[PDB]
């Protein structure tokens, strides 16, 4: 999958984009890859923040469907335009699709300055889309109309004027064996609508948290390319943050810096990495009982920033920070992994990645099997509204 090797570049913190086209002639557009939404949507009108945007007259091929799409989330929202028109992606499969596009006609706290995408490539299932879940995927569509498998995967890679830029690729059909070392472990997809997951076991530096399972999933786990931190709920967050500060403890940062809103600094070369601890995520296995365990350096965790005043010092953001919607495994997370995004047999895998930052005593890992007797459900059940009882399913 030669070809498709690369295909993905950013700037530190900001999104993995692709390259896609839209239309005919086609428009060329940077497209941010998020698999924590579902709809494919492309700035349709001038921003301050965009240097370019769909021009949906200027294609032969675009068709209006008449409906519009409000998007909010809690930071950030849009809304536009339904229509469809002819997709590609040119370092990736050699074939084009009509897809559903959103022509987001206007926004606030979307687009993110400096950034250079124009839109968002939403991976995730149709049970999430706006309006509702008859608007078909992109993915979906592509599968549908051409002999592409039904699986994709991402290698994310790599993190004074300008933040860092960052190299990933999002290899669509398939696995490309150049991109990990060692095995590939799987764990369900809990649910087809986030890519849902299930965490049975937390441990700092070897040490277990020993919270009640069903706290880690409070009130959903889920892998997201869209989102640059490790976020953990509340409860969590709090107890992961205890331990991380007492094998920290020669070092007393502000607290600014535990809420991800400092930076804190070392003289170049010299950040004691060995004084932070590495994360276990422990996921439920395709076997009951069994389990295999992610683990993560502070070379995740630790997001590099460079100081225009200090820029003689290596300076960092801390990027676990604390959710009420549940945990996200964020680019953090993903930044250790090849991660495959199996819908066919409805699992995600996880392997060492062949970038992945580490040092010279300890790495990223991947590893198992671990086995519990009488595993307790560590699921959590979300509270059903009467709005969303009340929707039909046809
Ligand atoms: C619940 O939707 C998600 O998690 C998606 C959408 C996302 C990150 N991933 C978000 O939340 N705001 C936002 C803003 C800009 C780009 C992507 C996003
Ligand atoms: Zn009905």
């Amino acid at each position: 999958f030669v070809e498709m090797v690369d295909n993905l570049r950013g700037k530190s913190g900001q999104g993995y984009y692709v390259e896609m086209t839209v239309g005919s002639p086609p428009q060329t557009l940077n497209i941010l890859v998020d698999t924590g939404s579902s709809n494919f949507a492309v700035g349709a009108a001038p921003h301050p923040f965009l240097h370019r945007y769909y021009q949906r007259q200027l294609s032969s091929t675009y068709r209006d469907l008449r409906k519009g799409v409000y998007v909010p989330y809690t930071q950030g929202k849009w809304e536009g335009e339904l229509g469809t028109d002819l997709v590609s992606i040119p370092h990736g499969p050699n074939v084009t699709v009509r897809a559903n596009i959103a022509a987001i006609t206007e926004s606030d706290k979307f687009f993110i300055n400096g950034s250079n995408w124009e839109g968002i490539l939403g991976l995730a299932y149709a049970e999430i889309a706006r309006p509702d879940d008859s608007l078909e995927p992109f993915f979906d569509s592509l599968v549908k109309q051409t002999h592409v498998p039904n699986l994709f995967s991402l290698q994310l890679c790599g993190a004074s004027e300008v933040l860092a830029s960052v190299g990933g690729s999002m290899i669509i059909g398939g696995i490309d064996h150049s991109l990990y070392t060692g095995s590939l472990w799987y764990t369900p997809i809990r649910r087809e609508w986030y890519y849902e997951v299930i965490i049975v076991r937390v441990e700092i530096n070897g040490q277990d948290l020993k919270m009640d399972c069903k706290e880690y999933n409070y009130d959903k786990s889920i892998v997201d390319s869209g989102t640059t931190n490790l976020r953990l709920p509340k409860k969590v967050f709090e107890a992961a943050v205890k331990s991380i500060k007492a094998a920290s403890s020669t070092e007393k940062f502000p607290d600014g810096f535990w809420l991800g809103e400092q930076l804190v600094c070392w003289q170049a070369g010299t950040t004691p990495w060995n004084i932070f601890p590495v994360i276990s995520l422990y996921l439920m296995g395709e076997v009951t009982n069994q389990s295999f365990r992610i683990t993560i350096l502070p070379q995740q965790y630790l997001r590099p920033v460079e100081d225009v005043a200090t820029s003689q010092d290596d300076c960092y953001k801390f990027a676990i920070s604390q959710s009420s919607t549940g945990t996200v495994m964020g680019a953090v997370i993903m930044e250790g992994f090849y991660v495959v995004f199996d819908r066919a047999r409805k699992r995600i895998g996880f392997a060492v990645s062949a970038c992945h930052v580490h040092d010279e005593f300890r790495t990223a890992a991947v590893e198992g099997p671990f086995v519990t007797l009488d595993m307790e459900d560590c699921g959590y059940n979300i509270p059903q509204t009467d709005e969303s009882r009340s929707h039909h399913h046809h």
